[PDB]
């Protein structure tokens, strides 16, 4: 009970500071680094405290001004949604020894592709003003979400297969 809400919290305010780090390659394209406290978080402990995490993450992002905010709906998806989606990670927790690394590395796929396909729609319905010269609303925001999804996930790659080898007791809960 107090072990797994403290791993909840500290993950989740983790994840938030890390957002500090300056992460821009080039307007919207960047590389998002706070996501991995939140990968770190479902693949040890699931699917449940991950989604908890996510949203967390995202209420400390929106109600500190940190949060970028065009209208009620677009924070909804951006904020809520978005960062709540990494706790799919968590359907590849390993429970029991040893650890590999396909699962981190699968976890982690899955859940950046699928935060960043949100980002994605949130981009065409939300963000299409930016659209650089002659791009779609499609085009730009599938250009823009889908390179920082790459990034993250290369981001997030390096980190866990770095914790895997130097850190392996993270990723496998036990009691005792
Ligand atoms: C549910 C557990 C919540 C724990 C979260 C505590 C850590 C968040 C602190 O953020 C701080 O916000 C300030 C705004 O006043 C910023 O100026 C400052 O840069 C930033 O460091
Ligand atoms: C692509 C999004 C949806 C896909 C979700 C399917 C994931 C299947 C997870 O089951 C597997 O069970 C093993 C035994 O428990 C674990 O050790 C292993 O690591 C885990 O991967
Ligand atoms: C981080 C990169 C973001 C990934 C963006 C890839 C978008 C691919 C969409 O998947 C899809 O799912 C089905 C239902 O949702 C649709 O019927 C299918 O046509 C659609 O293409
Ligand atoms: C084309 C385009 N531009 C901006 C955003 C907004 N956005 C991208 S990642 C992110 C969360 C990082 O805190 C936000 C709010 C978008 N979705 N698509």
């Amino acid at each position: 009970n107090v072990r797994l809400l403290t791993e909840i919290a500290f993950m989740a305010a983790l994840a938030f500071i890390i957002s500090l780090i300056p992460n821009t390659v080039y307007g919207w394209i960047i590389v998002e680094i706070a996501c991995i406290p939140i990968l770190l978080l479902s693949l040890r402990r699931g699917l449940t405290a991950g989604l908890v995490g996510g949203l967390i993450w995202g209420i400390l992002s929106m109600i500190t001004g940190h949060a970028y905010i065009l209208s009620l709906s677009q924070a909804f998806l951006e904020y809520l949604v978005a960062p709540v989606s990494l706790g799919i990670a968590g359907l590849f927790r390993q429970k029991t020894a040893p650890l590999k690394l396909a699962p981190v590395l699968l976890g982690t796929f899955v859940a950046v592709l699928l935060k960043y396909f949100f980002h994605f729609i949130a981009g065409i319905i939300f963000w299409s003003q930016y659209a650089w010269k002659g791009w779609g609303a499609v085009a730009y925001s599938l250009a823009v979400n889908g390179i920082s999804g790459i990034l993250t996930a290369i981001a997030a790659f390096v980190i866990l297969i770095i914790f895997v080898k130097k850190f392996p007791k993270l990723f496998i809960h036990s009691n005792y």
